[PDB]
């Protein structure tokens, strides 16, 4: 099979009860799902999207809504219901399906999925300088400052308008 649907607490639980799965095309910044994201599948499963092959979860993205122009340390673990931005918290490519383009395919679909919601006017995320060029492939642009620090690392804040005048 091959399905793309939102995640459930069950799914999350299924991910935690096994070994370990890859981060999006980056070493060092290995996958951190350590509950900082699990609660999102309770507060807002609509902002998650998993890729299932014959039922098996091969990749997923977990997000939440942000209601401010810029990201803050607290935003990274918050969900503001009446918010207009899809804050990406984790992009994972499971069972090592690395280098198969699955990360981009999922992301392309995720932005389209969340962009379909009338209130979600844009996607927002934090990322290591190394991954900046990557996120730019999907419409993201470096917003600027945003002094968020996961660990000790200084991340670049990325924004992606989901609303655009289609002409070509």
């Amino acid at each position: 099979a091959n399905e793309f649907r939102c995640l459930t607490p069950e799914d999350a639980a299924g991910v935690f009860e096994i070994e370990r799965e890859a981060f999006i095309s980056v070493s060092g910044n290995c996958p951190l799902n350590l509950d900082e994201v699990q609660h999102f599948l309770t507060l807002c499963p609509e902002l998650s999207l998993g890729w299932f092959v014959e039922g098996r979860l091969v990749a997923f993205i977990i997000g939440s809504l942000w209601d401010e122009e810029r990201l803050t340390q607290e935003s990274l673990a918050l969900h503001r219901p009446r918010g207009h931005s899809a804050h990406l918290h984790a992009l994972a490519v499971h069972r090592s399906f690395r280098q198969q383009g699955k990360g981009s395919v999922l992301l392309w679909r995720y932005l389209h999925h969340v962009g379909a919601q009338p209130a979600v006017r844009r996607a927002v995320l934090m990322c290591e300088d190394a991954l900046v060029p990557f996120y730019q492939r999907f419409g993201f642009h470096p917003a600027g400052p945003c002094a968020i620090v996961v660990g000790s690392l200084t991340f670049t804040e990325m924004h992606c308008s989901l609303r655009g005048h289609a002409a070509l």
